[PDB]
Parts: C-alpha cells; sequence; structure tokens
C-alpha cells in the first residue's frame, strides 16, 4: 500500500487539471531543485441520497515523476487522469530515491504551492 | 496563521438524520491517542455552492473534536446544544483534551477518519 | 473440492481496477463477525466468442473472498499479486478465516454482494 | 507477466563477486517484515558495441526467495551468477506474496544496506 507524499487538490469544475508551464510542483523541503516535476492523478469516488450512484468531486494526487502508479510514464505522455508539471532546470529523471509515501510511517505533507502560482478554476487544495 | 481545524476528516449527511452514535462508540481512531481521551463531540458545519446560478444547498458536514478542544472547547460533556453531539468510550475520562488541542492545517494533514471496531454509522452518512 | 465465492460479484465496467480506501470495502456479512471482517477481491476475467469469430474478453468481475479462503487462501494479507486487492475493516484479525472458509454452490446460494453504508467505490463500479 | 527486481542493482567494479556475512545482506524495506528477510542476488551482466562486442560491469539484482527469474530456487541453492543472504529471523518459505516489481506502476527502492553491513570490494550501489 504506497500514496502520493502530499494530500490532494479537489475538482469542482468540469474540466482536467492543468498547470501553466514552469508551476504546479508541492513544496517537499527534504527534496532538491533537480527532483521538481512529476504528475497529478485523478482519483474518482463514487458513493450512494438515494439516486443510486453518485459521483463526488475528483480528487488529484502529485507523484515524482518515474514513482507511483504511473512511474513507467515518461513526462509529457498523454494519457486520461495524467497532467504534467515541472519547476524549470528540474531534471528529466526519474526521483527512485523519493519514492512513494508508505501511511503506516508517514502522513501526507500538506499540499502547499509556491508563491505566485495560480491554481484553475475549481480547484481548492483540502 | 490562526488557521484552526479538526484532527479528523468529515463526515457528511447526505440522509435526514442528525448524528447520532448509540453510547459507547463513535470517536474516530486516532493512534497517537490513549483510551483515556477518547472523548468529545462532532459539529456541524452548513454549505451552499454555485447548480449554477442556483444557490445550492449542500449536504451537512460533521467534523470531530477532543472534549474541552475545537469551536466548542468550553462546553462540558453531554451539554445541550444544536449542531453538537457527543461520542465517547466507556473508561474514557471526563477531562479536557488541551494536550491533543486542534490541529494546524498549515502544518499538519487530516487524520482519516475510521470508526473502531464494530461502529456502524447511522444512515445517510459516509465518510470522506 | 471446487467451490465459490460467499458473494455475488461486483463487476468492472470502468478502466479503474478495483480499490478502497483503508477500512472499507469489505461485503455486508450478518452472520459474520467484526474479527472477520478481512480479505480480498479477486479478477476473474472472461472470454467470449464474438459476432466477428474472434476471441473477446467480457467486463472483469470480481469476487469477494475472506483472507485464508478461496484462490488465494495463502496469501498474507497485503500480498502483491496482479488481479487482488485487499479490504480490512479496523480491528479485524489478520488471521486466516478457515472457520467460514468458501461456499458449496450445491447447498448455499451465494449472498448478494452488499457494501456498508457509506462506502466508496472507483467510478465503474455499482453498489447495490 | 515480465517483472523487474524491487530494488535497484549493486554493480560489480572489481572483480570479487559477492559474498555476505551471517546475517548480512539483505537490502532495507520497510514494507516488509522480519520474516520476509531472505532471498538472493543474481547477476546480469550487459553487452555493447572498436565494432566488437564489450561486457559492461555485472550488475546484481536481489530479488526475494520464491520471486524472480529464479523463482523455483530454495535457500542456499548452488548455481552460477546466484549468491544467497538471509537476516536473522527469517523464514526459508516462497515470498510470494511481495513478487517482483512492475516497473509501469512502481519505481524501484535504492538499494540500501543497514548500517554496519559489510561489502566484499568493487561493489557499490549506484
Ligand atoms: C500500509 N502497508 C503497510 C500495508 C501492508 C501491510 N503488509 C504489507 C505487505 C506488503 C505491502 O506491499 C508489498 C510490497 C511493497 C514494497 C516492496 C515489496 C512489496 C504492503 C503491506
Amino acid at each position: 500500500n504506497t500514496a502520493s507524499w502530499f494530500t490532494a487538490l479537489t475538482q469542482h469544475g468540469k474540466e482536467d487539471l492543468k498547470f501553466p508551464r514552469g508551476q504546479g510542483v508541492p513544496i517537499n523541503t527534504n527534496s532538491s531543485p533537480d527532483d521538481q516535476i512529476g504528475y497529478y492523478r485523478r482519483a474518482t469516488r463514487r458513493i450512494r441520497g438515494d439516486g443510486k450512484m453518485k459521483d463526488l468531486s475528483p480528487r488529484w494526487y502529485f507523484y515524482y515523476l518515474g514513482t507511483g502508479p504511473e512511474a513507467g510514464l515518461p513526462y509529457g505522455a498523454n494519457k486520461d487522469g495524467i497532467i504534467w508539471v515541472a519547476t524549470e532546470g528540474a531534471l528529466n529523471t526519474p526521483k527512485d530515491h523519493i519514492g512513494t509515501r508508505n501511511p503506516a510511517n508517514n502522513a501526507a505533507i500538506v499540499l502547499q504551492l509556491p508563491q505566485g502560482t495560480t491554481l484553475p478554476k475549481g480547484f481548492y487544495a483540502e
């Protein structure tokens, strides 16, 4: 059982998450500038108040390049539910030394975006 | 700064009943806490949202706060107030849990809420 | 002998594999104890001859089995195996559940798969 | 189906082949139990193209007992390119519950040995 190192973004709108070029990577003080590159993956949630199934707001979780459920996807690969982000000067190499989080040992880092970042309409952290 | 929060994620109600747990159950599991500390209250949070152009009432959410902490930190166990329901396990202490306090959401993530062994939640409630 | 899940299958009508948040996803079984609430879903894929005469896959079915029972009775909880996903209810014992075992359809109907109130499912799956 | 070691490789830059003392050599995996700390390293030499053929430094990959390209080998099995290792407290049972890694959805774990572990000469975790 693995997990993102960070908490999620919640989507309230109808369109997929998308950051402008050069933003989107959560702050992690234990990472280096080389490490600042990854993807957000959508997690869908469904529940049962009597209209059978109700789709809740999707959530989007960040994973460093080369880790997570899509560890094998190269940066920029087109896949539904996957969107790519990177900071200027980050290296296009797998971040196996960071890997993913095991919740039995570490709670998620509160997701925080760098000063001046623009979240698209409808998206909120926590 | 100046951000207070429940230590746990919310129980959302899509049914019509207020939250209620049979006496002895209903406090979420917190591996960083003792059985003395298993006492507190859920508190109701209302919300609206915008479908579009429609002042759309949303599903109530309930948040757990340990006894003596949170928005009703001053209220004693069992005090009657609309939007507040009480919960505790057997053998928990009727003492304020100031050492646990509330969560700083900038500093710590919420604990996803899970009722302990053999605890069901009323119809129309779900964790998220 | 040869046996069956105690429960009817969950069919995957979406691209997403079956998954549940920790604590969630064990089928409701009034004949069962909170100690027993631990197991796995196993994907069963069927092929069929299509109208063009080529084999083609049907929608995958996911069958629940209590821990220590069924086709993967040898696996400990959390084992890594394609087509196997794990579920456990808060406070279930990580012990093999050989006392409840698997079903003989000769003398036992399957229990209609029902998930506890407030269970979050992935898209493509439906909770009756 | 086609899988990979859970860990990055040990590269043999020298002429010593792997060998650890009693109870040493199992990589640090916090998603495993004292029961599981048992398995083998398997050599993987690669060949590269002045226009002749060329060996590179052999890469040793760790596979838990019961898993990998030699999953049907019991502990202590004698085979060229196979070295065996176990921690005190481990079980001599196939660890199919760990299995091997699909790189599509899991990054490699950087191979790390516990403090005090002794390595032969010429061996490095790149
Ligand atoms: C939150 N967890 C602690 C749940 C967990 C309990 N017992 C496990 C055994 C294996 C596992 O994941 C398999 C695995 C992971 C990394 C490397 C090899 C194999 C996960 C778990």
